[PDB]
């Protein structure tokens, strides 16, 4: 019940939302069905438009008008944006030259500058490129100020996930908008674009930015606006807040615009339909920086210009149908569309089984538009799995296509053109970035980088500390005149222990054998040089990674390689190597195929055994240094040592052999030499971070070997690939995949072909940041370079996409 009696005389776009029954004048009172009667006529005045004429300049003040061009305008802040232009001759903020912002040029009281983010709906990063003709006021922000090529969005490449995302620095498996439509199974309760639920405060986590500024005594205007205000209505409230007395006045402030999303969806990413979108949106921004002009705040303010995502081309007759692949499509819910969500229609069904549905649509059809995953095995770039309102199963959509239960959901709802929602790695969803301002840098380009980095710059632009969330703070100083943040490298935890030769070849009973038995002073002294780390110098080019957690573990060094071997996990956290263009690939000798050597720096009772390898008729084993890249014949035994050995499922080893023999070879060759680390990774609980060992759920038979979830590599070069890995100057390249250990290759359709048909394809979809595997080990990677911090938090960051 609202008592709609009261009046918003004098309270229209009130910042202090009042409380039921009392009836609302704030920009959402609408979307709640609360406004006071007279909202409407008081508050959302329309005659005579939002344009100054000759002929108005120096009216009298008529209190009805949308906006005015009398000359009390400016003092009550309330002038038509372009009144200046038209009544006092001056120019369109466009129209000026562009000079550099070195310093905020702010009206008295004034404490900070502004912020003001001006977000569009389903604006395509290539929208820059391709529009730049028919969007002056856009193009001049993003040559003058601060741009990216583009911003890369969260999955699933939806509004409010990414818009809450923006919010709050997190991926929405930590803030809960997980999907534009959800049901929680605790509250037992959905979510949908519709109704009243998705008010419930009970769907957002996290702390998102207006939240963060309030608690720190930084006063924002109110984010979301009502669909029926309109934009011109929008930007006006904007600047009649920003002529607010310094104590009432916010210093942050958000608009939002549906386009060019809406008519997107409608005619395509690129209908010829789309120019008249992108105009109108280059109209409004005109009105901002003209309004901001006026205030004289156009040298104080900084803009974000940053769109949710991009769009693709989407047909109705591009549609896969669960129909065509299930018998028993009507005991499944589907959320359908752009992704795939899948679970039982009623939790009274006992013969519901995820593993018939997933194995049903599992490369069925030859030319299959989308792949089921049981979300843990999802992509770890994509974060989506550790949140109760995700189901279980999950179906990757290529893009341009659409998934939907029967062909009758389709036509019983072609209309659309357009659609989004695919993974965020897809060209078609990146996104825009834009800074202009004081703190902002000029006329600079940026790398592309993800929009869960935002929310820390925000914060930076505010002065504000930001909650936890998914940053990494300090990866984008690099946007940044001034109000950097300086972090320093967290401190290592466990300092390594440094194990020489305390064990005889006989106190080993691990049930391995080896065929090395083949005997010099001069070489005798030379592999002791290489036990001590006489070549750690080549092999471990960034220093050792720091382990951030409490644990026991070990510095073992060898000619080739340097591992971390842990004590507790039995196996390397991270083994560290250094393959020259020049290097040459081997085989493993007949004699040596099944060869495992005990380390005589390693105790029995901290080592791995081979008869639980023998007894495990699932489980194999494989190496993280790879016995193909030795150095030398005497150099390849080290490969062999028990404390290189991980377990690996034969039909992973396929996958790893290949990485090995073939890849690592070919990257040095393509990148002038790599420096690789690569380790297991434990994610039992599928939440993105470290598994302590209590959380295990599968070991080698009969033994207290863990068995990774993952496996990792991180592929180091010089950025300038005319000097090698292991003498470079400057700024540093990466790629890294964390590749899921599965004892099946039924996620690769083509996994029956030779490995040069599908391997480097499942590592692609696979691909990580350094960043990703840090959370994932516990590990702290570059930690001795000599390059600047804030530039290697960036380079922790970067995802190699493989997009065109
Ligand atoms: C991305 O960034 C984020 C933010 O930094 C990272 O997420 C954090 O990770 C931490 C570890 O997983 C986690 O810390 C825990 O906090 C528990 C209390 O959490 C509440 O409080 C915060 C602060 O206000 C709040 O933000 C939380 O919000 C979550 O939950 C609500 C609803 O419940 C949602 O509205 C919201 O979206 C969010 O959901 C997400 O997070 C939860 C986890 O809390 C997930 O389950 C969801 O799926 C979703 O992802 C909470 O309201 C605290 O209880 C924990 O402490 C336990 O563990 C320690 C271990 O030492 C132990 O000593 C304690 O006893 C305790 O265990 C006890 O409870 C166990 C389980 O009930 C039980 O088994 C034991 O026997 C014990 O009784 C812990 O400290 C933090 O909550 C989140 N924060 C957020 C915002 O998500 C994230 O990791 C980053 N991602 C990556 C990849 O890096
Ligand atoms: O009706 C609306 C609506 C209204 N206002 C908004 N404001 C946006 C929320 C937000 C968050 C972070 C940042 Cl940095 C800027 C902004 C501004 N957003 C929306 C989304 N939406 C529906 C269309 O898809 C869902
Ligand atoms: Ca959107
Ligand atoms: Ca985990
Ligand atoms: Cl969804
Ligand atoms: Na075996
Ligand atoms: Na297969
Ligand atoms: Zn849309």
């Amino acid at each position: 019940w609202t008592a709609t009696s009261g009046s918003c005389k004098g309270r229209c776009f009130e910042l202090q939302e009042v409380g039921p029954p009392d009836c609302r004048c704030d920009n959402l009172c609408k979307s709640y069905s609360s406004c006071c009667h007279d909202f409407d006529e008081l508050c959302l005045k329309t005659a005579r438009g939002w344009e100054c004429t000759k002929d108005r300049c120096g009216e009298v003040r008529n209190e009805e008008n949308a906006c005015h061009c009398s000359e009390d305008c400016l003092s009550r802040g309330d002038c038509c944006t372009n009144y200046q232009v038209v009544c006092k001759g001056e120019s369109h903020w466009v129209d000026d030259d562009c000079e550099e912002i070195k310093v905020p040029e702010c009206p008295a009281g004034f404490v900070r500058p502004p912020l003001i983010i001006f977000s569009v709906d389903g604006f395509r990063a290539s929208y820059m490129k391709k529009g730049s003709k028919v969007m002056p006021n856009i193009e001049k922000l993003r040559s003058c100020g601060t741009h990216a090529p583009y911003m890369r969005p969260v999955y699933p490449t939806k509004t409010f996930p990414n818009l809450y995302t923006l919010a709050t620095g997190l991926y929405p498996e930590s803030h809960g908008i997980v999907g534009n439509s959800m049901y929680d199974p605790v509250f037992d309760a959905s979510f949908h674009l519709r109704g009243r639920e998705k008010f419930n405060h009970r769907w957002w986590g996290g702390q998102p930015l207006w939240i963060t500024a309030t608690k720190q005594g930084v006063r924002a205007g109110t984010f979301f606006w009502s669909v029926s205000i309109p934009h011109e209505r929008r930007i006006l409230t904007i600047l009649q807040w920003l002529s607010l007395p310094d104590n009432e006045r916010p210093s942050v402030y958000a608009f939002y615009s549906e386009q060019p999303d809406f008519s997107g969806h409608k005619y395509g990413p690129f209908g010829p339909e789309m120019t008249n979108p992108l105009r109108e949106i280059d109209k409004t921004v005109g009105q901002l920086m003209d309004g901001l002009k006026q205030l004289r705040l156009h040298r104080c303010v900084n803009v974000i210009f940053v769109g949710d995502h991009g769009m693709e081309d989407v047909t109705c007759d591009r549609t896969e149908f669960l129909s065509n692949y299930l018998t028993n499509v009507d005991d499944i819910t589907l959320v359908p569309g752009t992704l795939g969500r899948i679970r039982a229609k009623s939790i009274n069904n006992s013969k519901y089984d995820p593993k018939t549905i997933i194995a049903a649509l599992t490369c069925k059809k030859p030319d299959q538009h989308f792949k089921p995953y049981m979300k843990q095995h999802l992509p770890k770039r994509l974060h989506y799995a550790n949140n109760r309102r995700i189901e279980d199963i999950h179906l990757l959509v290529d893009r341009r296509w659409h998934v939907a239960r029967k062909p009758l959901d389709v036509y019983k709802k072609c209309f659309f053109q357009g659609d989004h929602g695919f993974d965020n790695k897809v060209n078609s969803m990146q996104t825009v970035f834009v800074g202009y301002g004081p703190t902002f840098k000029y006329r600079t380009k940026v790398p592309p980088f993800e929009n869960i980095e935002l929310y820390n710059v925000m914060c930076d632009l505010l002065g504000l500390k930001p909650a936890p969330n998914n940053g990494t703070h300090g990866s984008l100083n690099h946007l940044l005149r001034t109000n950097t943040f300086r972090p320093t490298m967290p401190d290592e935890v466990s300092r390594p222990n440094y194990p020489g030769i305390m064990y005889l070849q006989s106190e080993f009973d691990l049930g391995c054998t080896c065929d090395d038995k083949v005997e010099n002073k001069l070489e005798e002294l030379n592999k002791r040089l290489h036990t001590k780390g006489s070549t750690k110098e080549r092999h471990l080019l960034y220093g050792r990674p720091a382990v951030l957690y409490r644990t026991s573990y070990d510095i073992l060094y060898h000619t080739d390689f340097e591992s971390g071997y842990s004590e507790i996990f039995l196996m390397p956290l991270w083994t560290s190597y250094t393959i020259s263009k020049q290097a040459e690939v081997s085989s493993i000798p007949e004699h040596l195929t099944n060869c495992v050597r005990p380390d005589v720096r390693v105790s029995p009772g901290f080592s791995q055994n081979c008869l639980a390898y023998k007894n495990d008729k699932q489980m194999s084993y494989g190496f993280l240094f790879p016995p193909y890249l030795s150095s030398s014949p005497e150099a390849k035994y080290d490969a062999f040592l028990v404390t290189n050995m991980v377990p690996m499922y034969p039909a992973f080893k396929r996958v790893w052999a290949y990485f090995q023999r073939v890849l690592v070879k070919k990257y040095a060759s393509e990148r002038n030499g790599v420096n690789v680390i690569s380790g297991p990774i434990f994610d039992y609980n599928y939440d993105g971070l470290r598994d302590t060992e209590d959380e295990i759920k599968q070991y080698v038979e009969g033994s207290s070997i863990p068995v990774p979830t993952h496996y990792y590599s991180i592929i180091t070069s010089c950025l300038d690939f005319t000097q090698p890995a292991d003498k470079c100057d400057g700024p540093l390249s990466v790629s890294s995949f964390i590749l899921p250990h599965r004892p099946d290759n039924d996620e690769s359709c083509n996994s029956s072909e030779d490995e040069s048909k599908w391997v480097e394809e499942l590592m692609k979809m696979h691909t990580a940041r350094v960043r990703d595997i840090e959370h994932l080990t516990g590990l702290d990677f570059y930690r001795k370079t000599s390059r600047s911090y804030s530039e290697i938090l960036t380079l922790k960051t970067y995802l190699h996409t493989y997009e065109s």
